[PDB]
Parts: structure tokens; sequence; C-alpha cells
């Protein structure tokens, strides 16, 4: 029983944000929303956002983050990445002042700069 403009997967409600922001922006703005940005824990979550994203070639903020590389990647909560789901790609060795954030495009995921503009997709629970 998703609200009014959300996609319903599992346990979850998703929503494509309708502005193109910072992370940290991005992050407010599911915050905003009783939300948070999205957290993929397996392999179903992984294809059903891909398929969600129905080919679009911008790119989309999820809520992984580190500050440099000498970090491991966390969820906003503070959880791990979960090893067999996704190679992350891009800027992974650079050390930026805001810190490194991932996000999809064309399916697959990519590190950069957290100040630089994006999608983002929220989620929360149905």
């Amino acid at each position: 029983p998703c609200p009014q403009d959300w996609i319903a997967h599992g346990e979850n409600c998703y929503l494509f944000s309708s502005g193109s922001f910072n992370w940290e922006k991005s992050q407010e703005k599911c915050l905003s929303l009783d939300a948070k940005l999205l957290k993929i824990n397996s392999t179903a979550d992984l294809d059903f956002i891909q398929q969600a994203i129905s080919y679009s070639s911008f790119p989309f903020w999820m809520g992984l983050s580190r500050r440099n590389p000498s970090y491991p990647w966390l969820w906003e909560d503070g959880s791990p990445l979960m090893p067999h789901l996704f190679r992350v790609r891009g800027a992974v060795s650079q050390t930026y002042p805001s810190g490194t954030c991932a996000y999809i495009q064309r399916g697959a995921v990519y590190a950069e700069n957290c100040i630089l503009a994006a999608f983002s997709i929220c989620q929360k629970k149905a």
C-alpha cells in the first residue's frame, strides 16, 4: 500500500526525486519525506531498481558513501555494503572535501564527489 507517487517492492516504497541536487541536499530531501536514500541490500533490490530506471541515462544518488578511500563504503544507517551485489566504479580513489558518494547510472554503480548534482531515489517502509 505505497503512498501516492511511490513504487512498491518488497517491504518498501520507492520514490524518484523530482529534483537533481548534491548528495547532501538529496539526503535532506528524502528525510523531509520521512524517507532515506536508497539502500540496496540484495540482488532483487538491484534489479528492481535497474528496471524502474527504465533506461534513463541520468545519474541517481543512493545512500552509500564514505569520506575518503581509507573508510569502507557504508549505507546512511552505518551498515556495510553486502558483498555480492555490485562493484563501485568511478572515482573511488580521490579524496574530496565533502566525501565520495555512490550513484547508479546506465545500471552500473559509480563513485563521485558528493557536491555534484544528480537525481536520487528515496525509500521508506510500506
